């Protein structure tokens, strides 16, 4: 499985940006995303923004958009992704992972995945920290805090 | 909660399927009309030949003029070949690529299906949410939001 | 479509690869062009390559020579046994979409991907099919006139 | 008939399967020479660990010395994991990509394979028909057109 | 047989799966030190959380520092969910492009399995053959051929 660190970055600034639909499963990643960075990392709860987006199609416009705009160490898209019964969830969930890993690259800075593709709500719920799973989340705040040191 | 009343929107549609690409165009607009305060006038409406068009015919249009978002709006159904495997791959490719480029919020509306009934179902037809309402509201949200 | 494009310069690539398919193909959007949309013959330039594998090259090649207003790229691809067909599909098909967008000339898909030679024959107007070259010498024109005016 | 006495042609092979790959570009060379009269200095012939390299060689290659086109030669061949499906699509869009932003033709002469006979018969082997002949043609007539 | 005693080679690995990416990469650096006189002290061995940072991490390192080939070593493994498929494709894609980008040789030490015993058995255990070997060489002579 996952092996993080045990790093200290309380100088670092860090974006999340969010998508909405889902949100019974969007949220607790958020929270454990946001109180594992300041709780084991010593980030600055000031120094975190958090943006939200309609869906995960917006997730890489999103956080171009956003940093264009400020100065950010390290950012985490977050979005949840339910097989349907069209060919929707196959084709956006390539477009959306292929634009995140564009945008950490043209930008330089660190974008960490926080994308669940599940087949169903149980699967994404359970990546959450729900009926006994792991939340995710905390792994994702680990990892932006990592990198974003890293990066420099 | 979000109104635009200043917000220029561009709405790019094919012309395959019309049966189902009206009802998503015209639910996109009532809905920013109705719901956003966007103005009928702020609202381009172009179509192109089919899907493959689509991020071309918005890379022209945003050339020329000034948009704070784009709805691009296609029904990709499958058929007997593998063309709508790898079309609807490069055209949802083409699609982000034009956003990223450009800067301008590209909304997806982009129906990927098995047939016709799923395309109707997702357009407001036989007792289906169309879709197209949702749309128009990203736009409205991602075009503030863009400043 | 009421379109007319009097003016337009068109360019068709076509592959060489089931030139059985590939013909009818281009001819219907030759005939397409001209005698439903006015295009001149003369301004209708027509190339080959071996492959659709250079099908993107090969206009890439021939936008940068000269200036056109909208392209129609043509191929048959038809699954084999290896996982060719699966690869250069994509490839391809991305590569005509790149095409396109870095230079800001309509680029038309005339591209079958098909499981067998009797599909491809029927899409190219062959045994009660509709040609598609037709349908694609008219979303030239359109696009080559939306590209410009 | 499509001479090219002036091109110069570099072909860049894999080593991963070399009773497949030798054929493949012994016949290349053998056809651009025989038969469209290019000059057997006027051909750079180089190699790469496995296919993954291919494009970044390739791409080397072109950024040192001049060539008319590139013929990038290797085999893929399934296996227990889904390597083969990973990569394959990786080598061939480095492939295009390298193609397209240099303006120097790249040949594609890679075999994605279920398995060894199938390479073999495409080398030519077994009464198949060598797949290199063709490349080698594809080159000639690219390098002509490219000017 | 080749030598090189002058290169510089990075090795970025994920530590997802630490029981794959330890002989992994004891491999690489063994068999460019044993078998290609590379120095100890010319090998960079940095990692990052998982597979997905690879891309990055590679980019950022090979900015900060002068490398003539890069190895990224990352283990992914089917799970339960869609996951797998999607970011195998994209690190993959990620690679290739970070190497063609900067013109740095990236040497591909990603395996995608279906389960633990693949991972390990190209890692040289069980009676396995440990690909960190191949790749090492790979580095080498991609990082001679560089120049
Ligand atoms: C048919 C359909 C299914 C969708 N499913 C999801 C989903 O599971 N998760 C998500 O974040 N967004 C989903 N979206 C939203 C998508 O990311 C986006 O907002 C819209 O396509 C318009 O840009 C879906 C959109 C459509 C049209
Ligand atoms: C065989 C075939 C099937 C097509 N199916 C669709 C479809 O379902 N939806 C759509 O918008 N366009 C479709 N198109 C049109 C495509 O997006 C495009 O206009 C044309 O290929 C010419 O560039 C199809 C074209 C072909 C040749
Ligand atoms: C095994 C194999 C199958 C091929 N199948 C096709 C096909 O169906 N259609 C086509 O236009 N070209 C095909 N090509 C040619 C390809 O598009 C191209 O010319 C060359 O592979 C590299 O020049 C094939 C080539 C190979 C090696
Ligand atoms: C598990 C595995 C399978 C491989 N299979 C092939 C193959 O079938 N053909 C080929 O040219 N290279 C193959 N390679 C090598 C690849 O092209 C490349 O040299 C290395 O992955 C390091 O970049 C393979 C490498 C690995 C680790
Ligand atoms: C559901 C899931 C499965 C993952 N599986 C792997 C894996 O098999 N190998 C690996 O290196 N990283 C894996 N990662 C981590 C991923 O590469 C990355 O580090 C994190 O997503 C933070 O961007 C996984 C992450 C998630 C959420």
């Amino acid at each position: 499985g996952p092996n993080p660190s045990d790093l200290k970055g309380p100088e670092l600034r860090i974006l999340i940006v969010h998508a909405r639909w889902n949100l019974q499963a969007i949220e607790p990643l958020v929270k454990g995303a946001v109180e594992t960075m300041i709780e084991k990392h010593d980030v600055k709860l000031e120094n975190i923004d958090i943006e939200s987006v309609p869906g995960s199609w917006e997730l890489p416009q999103g956080i171009r958009a956003s940093i264009a705009r400020n100065t950010y160490d390290a950012v985490i898209g977050i979005g949840v992704l339910i097989k349907g019964s069209t060919m929707h969830f196959e084709y956006i969930s390539e477009a959306v992972v292929h634009g995140l890993m564009r945008v950490g690259l043209d930008s330089g800075v660190p974008v960490i995945l926080g994308l669940l593709t599940v087949l169903n709500e149980e699967q994404a719920l359970y990546r959450a920290g729900l009926n006994g799973g792991h939340n995710h989340g905390n792994d994702w705040g680990s990892a932006a805090v990592e990198m974003g040191l890293k990066a420099l």
